[PDB]
């Protein structure tokens, strides 16, 4: 026996705040989690304790330490089946992955409308409240490997599985409302140029390369959803804290063959949250793991990830009534003209067994729809539909995909399919044809219904000549940009200027930066000449005097585009760094913990080793990690408490964690001698906006706090931390 | 024509130092290189300029920009071929990654021995000092994905294949001479400990976690490689700047038959040097393509990776002279013992051209052998051989894999083997078997001889039973990481302890941290101690009275084990970073570069933001990074000139630039008023040993720079950093 005797090897099987415990597969985490899609997997689940090891054909293992050689100092014999079996199995572990979005994190958990939508469309899993249907959702970047780190400046994917009753259907959507281009044909185009680039494959994870902005700058349909990448909504906070979108417009269809035309909505119901840049770079480096480790861990420990489906909702005869084509997933619907209906909520409550198996071998496709939802001619849309269905034909190694384990259905599925690599079903039918007598024509096919019926496209009309052609509708590039941009607060502002100044300094080939500069001159003059002043480029006349491009629809802006304009924040979940000192006060921990607690918010107490430390009380206080373990990029906040702070004052890594913390905006709460601290962020004697600072850590100083959290950032602090050499 | 009028898109067909070009496929660039290899793959090489855009069927694409459908808004059609092939291409681009050194960065050279070898080998490759031998060579860590980050703490591939006259050579080493483990056939456990844990997949690029340290802690075997991996070692300044080793023993053969046990050694000729652990990690997130980039670059500048083979050769008749068996590759011959002989020279000197098409798809197995070169029975070795051959079917997609272009030999090849899939050869021969009539049974086999001879084993004699069983001659160790860590300099002892401080605090479960400990209790009390202090854990009377194990064959230390005991520092390659400011003098600025220009160090011009700043004599300075856009993490050393300091004086950024570079250990040089930067660092009014300072950049300030450049980090600033928050 090899594990502790006290069985601190094990994690306790019950909700637990990060760090708490080791992480573990989530049906040993949590093994009463059920829904039906996790139950029906237990088929094919295996355990392992008290088995005793064996090759794959369920031969016994004597010596799993040595190869078969001819003298124990002689050559391996090709006889040794065991020592093969495992080699061979090893040698054969990866698959290929992803195309893109090859980076990426899941969850399963259920979801469940909060009315019958009966009377916009018959699809089964929106027709009662009190219908529960599974879900399997993967989170993902976009242009990274899947060993590429996970707060890169990119998009994100927000891909669900809904096993419904009546067929599998995958929403998979980004989190930005459009996309970068229009037509299908230009995907390798686009994704070629923002990849790492051929002959040496640089830059991972990265979209600040020469490729990638000379495509933009030949193709203003981009700017749009290159405005998005650059704002923070580039760099989440969390897949907990981002909006997701179908982006594309499709159908509902209901009972009466009626056609609503309809986008796609989640939004997170732990509020809107991103990073700053320096922070999410830096990020990577010290965590490349942050987003899939926050998940995982949000789930062990009850912060469920929510998000509420919503719906904007355009009658037919309302196709042609805004100035931008439906059909054009490079334009976004503004909130301000069709709102969004609340549909349903969803809970990610679980986390996988296995991520190879469950993860890694998930296949989401837009294309899997089911009755009561169609697709529209969006022509992007249109081309997706081939791909999903073809990429997986190579990734997962052939047709039988749906039988890989998360990927089945819950439903029935029966039909005249066979064979293909793996075939696991084993068809009994006499007949593999229809029609057929010799099964008396079974199974049969379903005329389309109201409940339970056959799929049938909605019977939309279709006029015009076999033509390679843009619809001259789409040709508009610049209004959606520039609805954006004016959306933003002062500081998203700000940071999307950084990260246009940022990214094209490093553009190798100047003409590229200035091409860019041109583009954005076209959305707005402050943007362009804030983007030129950065790069030392000067506009000329002729882009002084570029008309701005129309309002759309009369709107001028959109509270709703912005992360941080109407305030949304939750702290519940968030994390908090606690510096100790080798004598702590006490009471102002005390103080500290329980009105976090109160919040749900959790902390980590750090120091300048492992170990622990004795407070004045001589309560033993354990030390999660070292100021430089688990740096302030980490957490939403740093309280540091009062106590011997002589222990810390000197300490390089403790002035560095407020410092960095400082430069990045996030509340710093100080305590008792604590303040002493005010002297390395250069903290006026009577304070500031943003620094807590008391006596002690009693109610109010601890309300304060957690007043900061709720507002995420302090964005007052922006001009202040140009000054601190951090 | 959408390329600039100027021609600026294009990078110079000729050697241009880093930053001055953009990077190009290694065809365009350096056309004038060239090698038996390089020629032989011209026949697969395709150009693009002036070719009209087409299908893979060799159909002109009239519009590249549309899909096809029925009126320009109206659905896309099956029949649009040219968007099925294009897409089609696109969704099945990826191949499965290698299932270890998934990461890795290559260049083609060429090899050329000093003298002949034939009084010790036949081995054609080695007979001649005007045989050169073209070369691939790929550079890897271990653990992480392909889209992984290069400034990992892991170990780093090393393969090297020789494309010889009498067959493909692939000498498959790493840069530390032992590896963690004894038998193959523990290789999987071995791997999948330090890969990512198989719950969640985290974490990438990353030994520091449970899994790995548990291992460890029941696998003392381990240990050798480990003390390896927590020193400095693990962490490489640059791929040019490490050493590389095969490991194994191995065996050469010469034309009378007999064999001399051989290890196969690369000494840089750039010399060792390697980063510092906070250094690294922060480099993976502000460049995750670093040693890619400087290899890459290196090459466009003519800076040639240079490395010189070597081997170390014992007689038959000592195999057993040494207390540890020469076929356990967790032992390393001491070159104080058996010292490296001279072979060849190995130049690296042009990139490929397309980084999938030659890197992703190389394969290398140590397996490939030629005649004059034959294996042992170090039972790691021994389940290598079946391995590399095996894995190759699913990563390559069969058994043709030879016949990818970059795997291809230049010497002739033929035989009966036919079919596979993507079989390109056509065989004409009547037969596909041997013997055979009907083609007078050609090809046929060739006996052994001198030269160019059939491969014979060498007839080695095996008696023992058939077992699994260890050598109880393996059952060894701790003698051998005890002599690595005493032939380790002060400095580096430290680097050694705060690795294995920092690894074992993100251990979760702290009971594998003390197992750790207590492994290190049998190695060395003091670096046991001070581990433990680290972590809060205190040795028992037990485990303070442990005996040290015993020397190796009498060495006390031997320093050919340290990276810097003996210096061998080479400034040609480095980098400095010169941090400009509104109005430079430019008199120290032509010192500075003339300086730098004489010894082939480069140099990067950084201010506050890009474009041009203009010298106090009216000189235009081309600015080519900010300070946050290129971190001193990226360079060598930081000169600061004279000019107008208090542009930047107070430029938080700039300030920190120089905190960053202090921490790190680097040569920092200020002149004149940029002496007003010593307060930012703490240094003394009359200065410190690592702070070049003078009125102005002669003469003798740069011969300064350069030679503490030339002992590349100052080590005797240790204990200063510790008091600085950076
Ligand atoms: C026709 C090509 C094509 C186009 C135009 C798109 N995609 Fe895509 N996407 C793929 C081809 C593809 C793919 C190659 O088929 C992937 C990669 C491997 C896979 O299973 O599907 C994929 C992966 C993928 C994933 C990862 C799913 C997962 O986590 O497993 C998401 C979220 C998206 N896509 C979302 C979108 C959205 C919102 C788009 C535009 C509105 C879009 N993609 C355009
Ligand atoms: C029995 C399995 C096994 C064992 C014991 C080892 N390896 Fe290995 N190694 C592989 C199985 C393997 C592999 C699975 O076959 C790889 C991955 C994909 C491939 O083509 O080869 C590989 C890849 C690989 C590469 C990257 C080659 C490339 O650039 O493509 C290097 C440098 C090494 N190995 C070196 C070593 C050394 C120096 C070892 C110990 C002395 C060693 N490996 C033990």
């Amino acid at each position: 026996s090899l594990a502790p005797e006290d069985g601190s090897h094990r994690p306790a099987a019950e909700p637990t705040p990060p760090g708490a415990q080791p992480t573990a597969p989530g049906s040993l985490k949590a093994p009463d989690t059920r829904n039906e899609k996790l139950n029906s997997l237990e088929d094919v689940r295996k355990g392992s304790e008290n088995y005793a090891l064996t090759t794959n054909q369920g031969v016994r293992i004597a010596d799993d330490q040595n190869s078969l050689r001819a003298g124990s100092r002689g050559p391996t014999l090709l006889e040794d089946f065991i020592l093969r079996e495992k080699i061979t199995h090893f040698d054969h572990e990866r698959i290929p992955e992803r195309i893109v979005h090859a980076r990426g994190s899941a969850a399963h958990g259920y979801f469940q409308p909060y009315k019958s939508l009966s009377d916009i469309t018959k699809a089964d899993f929106l027709s009662d409240p009190n219908k529960i249907t599974p879900v399997f959702v993967r989170f993902s970047t976009v242009q990274g490997g899947a060993g590429s780190a996970d707060t890169v400046r990119d998009i994100r994917g927000f891909a669900t599985k809904f096993y419904t009753e009546e067929g599998i259907f995958d929403l998979v959507g980004n989190n930005t409302p459009i996309f970068f281009i229009q037509d299908a044909h230009k995907f390798p185009d686009f994704v070629h140029a923002v990849k790492p680039e051929p002959h040496w494959a640089i830059p991972q994870g990265q979209i600040a390369h020469d490729t990638f902005w000379d495509y933009v700058s030949l193709q203003p349909e981009t700017l749009h959803n290159v405005m998005w990448a650059m704002s923070d909504r580039g760099i989440p906070r969390s897949y907990r804290t981002m909006e997701g979108f179908g982006i594309h417009t499709f159908r509902l269809i209901n009972a009466e063959g009626k056609a609503t035309f309809v986008r796609f909505h989640w939004k997170p119901l732990a509020g809107k949250a991103s990073l700053v840049w320096d922070e999410a770079q830096k990020l990577t480096g010290r965590d490349p793991d942050f987003h899939r480790r926050e998940l995982w861990e949000a789930i062990e420990a009850g912060d469920f990830p929510e998000y509420e489906l919503g719906f904007q909702l355009i009658p037919e005869e309302d196709e042609f009534k805004f100035d931008f084509d439906l059909l054009d997933p490079t334009k976004l619907i503004p909130e301000e003209l069709v709102p969004v209906q609340r549909v349903g909520k969803m809970v990610l409550n679980r986390n996988p067994d296995n991520f190879f198996a469950e993860n890694e071998q998930a296949a989401f496709h837009p294309g899997h729809i089911v009755p009561g939802l169609d697709f529209t001619n969006d022509p992007l849309l249109q081309g997706r539909l081939f791909s999903y269905t073809d990429t997986q034909i190579s990734r997962l190694g052939g047709p039988n995909f749906h039988e890989i384990p998360i990927n089945r259905p819950t439903c029935p599925y029966h039909n005249f399919q066979r064979d293909g690599m793996h075939r696991m079903g084993i068809d009994t039918n006499p007949a593999n044809y229809e029609p057929n007598s010799i099964n008396d024509n079974w199974p049969r096919e379903t005329p389309p219904g109201p409940k339970r019926g056959g799929f049938e496209s909605y019977q939309e009309r279709v006029e015009g000549n076999k033509v390679r052609e843009r619809s001259p509708s789409f040709g508009e590039y610049y209004s959606h940009p520039r609805l954006f941009w004016l959306s933003q607060t002062p500081f998203e502002q700000r940071h999307i200027v950084d990260g246009f100044s940022f990214e094209l300094s490093k553009v190798v080939r100047p003409y590229i930066r200035e091409r860019v500069v041109d583009q954005l001159a076209h959305i707005d003059l402050t943007l362009a000449q804030a983007v030129a002043k950065n790069l030392g480029i000067e506009l000329t006349d002729d882009q002084l005097n570029i008309t701005p491009p129309p309002d759309v629809n009369g709107l001028k802006k959109d509270p709703s585009l912005s992360l941080y304009a109407i305030p949304d924040g939750d702290v519940k979940g968030r994390v908090v760094a606690i510096l100790l000192n080798d004598e702590v006060r006490s009471a102002d921990l005390l103080a500290i913990l329980k009105a976090l607690k109160a919040k749900g918010v959790h902390a980590k107490l750090l120091y300048s080793r492992m170990g622990e430390v004795t407070a004045d009380d001589g309560t033993v206080l354990p030390i999660a990690a070292t100021f430089a373990g688990a740096p302030s990029l980490t957490v939403d906040a740093v309280i540091v408490p009062c106590g011997n702070i002589a222990d810390i004052a000197d300490n390089g890594d403790a002035n560095y964690y407020l410092m960095e913390a400082y430069k990045h905006l996030k509340p710093i709460a100080l305590a008792g001698d604590a303040r002493k601290f005010k002297a390395t962020i250069k903290i006026a004697d009577q304070g500031e906006e943003g620094i807590v600072e008391a006596d002690s850590a009693d109610g109010s100083f601890m309300d304060e706090l957690l007043t900061l959290m709720a507002a995420h950032r302090v964005w007052s602090r922006i001009p202040k931390i140009d000054k601190i050499p951090a």
